């Protein structure tokens, strides 16, 4: 049977003006092209002179000169060597050539979580070999990180971990060996060597792109050895009695460079593990108390419990932050498990860190509370001007949409909605937690994740967060590309919501700097699955202006009147229900 196996460019494709062929791919040996035309879709004109040549099953139309922004549709007819006759078409899109100029200073953010869980394992190391060299591998992606837009990398993190080559980077053993000492099996970390993590942040900063750290200071795990301690009276689980507890780290592969701190029982407030009796519980040491934190005994998470109360300890991880950011040159850090640490230790290392250098240094934690009032709360608790934190109550929302949400009320959702806490909102759709492949602790965001993207992509407040396994791995880069230029080049100015949102349509404009020509945009996301198109009347904020979809999706456009106002449109389907008007000019 007869019928396309694929093309170049793929149809719903965004493709270069300096694109010159299209390539037709068929199951069978073509005899005719009986038919064939490129049409322009906005004046409906077919362009003239196009030319075509067979090579067995194959098609390579060109002899065309495409025009920036505008969109097209290549239509055939086709005979193969069965005389079997096929009907078809392609369509796609051209970049623009002359993006809006933004002044450096007020370009927006954008941060790249640089990592997943199964990176480097199972048919992963298969099909993306250039993974099991992280550090490496983000050097050589540098330019093209920065040409998408991004303007910082989150990094796993990057020091030695229990589980050696294996450690995703949690089960922090060393913080002061960044794959440089043989400890726990290995010299490197799983994602390279102190060498090769230089490089890449050299390379980075080379395309001007920032260096996170994922810093977990909660635990320590892989203890050099084990000591006898005794619990305390009020310890939850064997209170009075003696355990034998994985408290003592002397990091000997180290040999006390950069310190010479030694860890053992005095320097953490518990555990979970008790050797003699080979039993789990949650085992308070003699004389210890948990640390302060936002919610009640919320200081136990896993692992030997650091004690910030400890001040030797206190020393030591602030003087470590301060290397990272000074000498190992690093520009932020998200705070893991943030709200399983004293906030006193929290705000007095931020602050330590922070007045240490010029460098005004970036902080996120990973605060996991769902509800917005509830985050409010832990971020006036911590009380330091400088924690942004994970938007939890906004993913909330496209959870929500999974199944069908009340699309108005995006308007209102999330911290990055809170007046008064808007900016301190990392916005982002999915993580190494929240979509993993066994043993998640939710839900992923499996369906209208370009929907969620496109939302906080462009959203005049906060600062979004891409997954890199949804940009590489899942194979959304194509789509996503699109949002990043909106994002990059278009979404400036005020925010204003609109009059008409409903239960399947959210809206959203940025009506672009007054003094910066061809910029600004009009969103529209939709969670409605009736397959059909679907518009809405808002005012854009730009008089007398011909608009088009970036996304490619609608295949108009649309001039806005004297007031401002047209009506845009949208697409009711799972699959392509966003769409981002933006200037011709
Ligand atoms: O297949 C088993 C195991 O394999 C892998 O563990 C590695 C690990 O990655 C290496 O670093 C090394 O471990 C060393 C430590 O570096 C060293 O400090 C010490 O470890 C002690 C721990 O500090 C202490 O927690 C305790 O471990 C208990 C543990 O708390 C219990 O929960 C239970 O372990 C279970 C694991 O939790 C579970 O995930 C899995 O283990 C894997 C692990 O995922 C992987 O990283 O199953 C086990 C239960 O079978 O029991 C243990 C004790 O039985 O005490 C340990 C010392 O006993 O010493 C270890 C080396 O023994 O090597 C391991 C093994 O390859
Ligand atoms: O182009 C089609 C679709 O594009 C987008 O889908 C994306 C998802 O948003 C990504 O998250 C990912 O999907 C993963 C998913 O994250 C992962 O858990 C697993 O899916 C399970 C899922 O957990 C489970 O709840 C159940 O429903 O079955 C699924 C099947 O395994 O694997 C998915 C990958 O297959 O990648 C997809 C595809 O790119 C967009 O969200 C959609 O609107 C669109 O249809
Ligand atoms: O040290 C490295 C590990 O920690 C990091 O992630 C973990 C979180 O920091 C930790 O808080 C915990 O998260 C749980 C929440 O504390 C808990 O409240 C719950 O979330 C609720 C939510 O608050 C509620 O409103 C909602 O409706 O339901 C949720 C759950 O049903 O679950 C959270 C998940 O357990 O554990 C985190 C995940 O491991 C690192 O990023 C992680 O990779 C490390 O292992
Ligand atoms: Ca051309
Ligand atoms: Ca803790
Ligand atoms: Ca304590
Ligand atoms: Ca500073
Ligand atoms: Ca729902
Ligand atoms: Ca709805
Ligand atoms: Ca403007
Ligand atoms: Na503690």
């Amino acid at each position: 049977s007869l019928f396309l196996i694929e093309s170049e460019p793929s149809t719903g494709a965004s493709v270069s003006k300096n694109l010159t062929e299209i390539i037709l791919i068929f199951s069978n040996d073509i005899n005719k092209v009986s038919q064939l035309a490129l049409t322009d879709l906005i004046t409906d004109s077919d362009i003239q002179g196009i030319d075509y040549n067979i090579e067995g099953n194959k098609v390579i139309i060109n002899n065309f000169s495409l025009e920036p922004t505008c969109n097209y549709r290549l239509s055939y007819e086709v005979i193969d060597i069965y005389d079997n006759h096929l009907q078809g078409y392609i369509e796609f899109l051209v970049n623009q050539s002359n993006y809006p100029q933004i002044p450096d200073q007020e370009v927006n953010h954008t941060i790249l979580q640089a990592f997943y869980w199964e990176m480097n394992t199972g048919e992963y190391a298969t099909e993306h070999p250039e993974e099991a060299n992280l550090w490496n591998l983000l050097a050589e992606r540098a330019p093209e990180l920065a040409e998408a837009g991004f303007t910082a990398v989150w990094l796993p993190p990057a020091n030695k971990g229990m589980a050696g080559i294996h450690d995703v980077g949690y089960g922090t053993y060393d913080l002061w060996d960044l794959g440089e000492f043989d400890q726990k099996g290995t010299v490197r970390t799983k994602y390279g060597t102190k060498g090769e993590l230089e490089n890449a942040i050299d390379a980075l900063h080379n395309n001007d792109i920032k260096v996170y750290f994922d810093a977990v200071l909660n635990h320590r795990m892989g203890a050099d050895y084990a000591e006898t301690v005794l619990l305390d009276e009020n310890s939850r689980d064997k209170p009075g009695q003696y355990i034998k507890a994985w408290t003592g780290f002397n990091f000997p592969g180290r040999n006390g460079e950069y310190s010479n701190f030694t860890w053992n029982g005095q320097c953490f407030d518990g555990t979970d593990w008790d050797d003699y009796s080979k039993e789990s519980g949650k085992y308070l040491f003699d004389e210890k108390s948990w640390d302060w934190t936002y919610n009640w005994d919320e200081d136990y998470l896993m692992g030997a419990d650091v004690d910030y109360e400890n001040e030797a300890v206190q020393n030591d991880v602030i003087d470590w932050g301060q290397w990272i950011i000074n000498n190992i040159d690093f520009d932020g850090f998200r705070l893991d498990a943030v709200k399983h640490i004293d906030y006193r230790f929290i705000d007095k290392w931020m602050s330590a860190v922070q007045n240490s250098s010029n460098r005004d240094v970036f902080f996120v934690g990973e605060a996991w509370v769902e509800d917005v009032d509830d985050l409010k709360g832990f971020l006036d608790t911590v009380g330091n001007p400088d924690l942004r934190v994970f938007d939890f109550p906004l993913r909330s929302f496209f959870v929500d949409m999974l199944n069908g949400a009340y699309m108005a009320d995006l308007r209102n959702a999330g911290l990055v909605n809170s007046p008064g806490y808007e900016n301190r909102a990392v916005t982002f759709v999915d993580n190494h937690d929240t979509d993993r492949d066994e043993g998640s602790y939710t839900v992923s965001i499996y369906s209208r994740k370009y929907q969620a993207y496109a939302y906080i992509l462009t959203r005049a407040e906060g600062v979004p967060t891409v997954y890199w396994k949804d940009y590489y791995i899942w194979e959304m880069k194509e789509g996503l590309d699109k949002l990043l230029t909106a994002r990059r080049y278009y979404a400036y100015g005020p925010g204003y919501e609109v009059d008409n949102n409903d239960a399947d349509i959210y809206s959203y404009v940025r009506s672009g700097f007054p003094d910066v020509a061809g910029d600004g945009l009009v969103l529209m996301i939709s969670d409605g699955t009736s397959g059909n198109v679907a518009g809405k009347w808002i005012n854009s904020r730009q008089p007398d202006t011909e608009f088009y979809d970036l996304t490619g999706h609608i295949k108009e456009h649309v001039t806005t009147d004297s007031e401002g106002y047209g009506n845009f449109k949208v697409i009711k389907s799972e699959d392509k229900g966003w769409s981002i008007w933006v200037p011709v000019e």
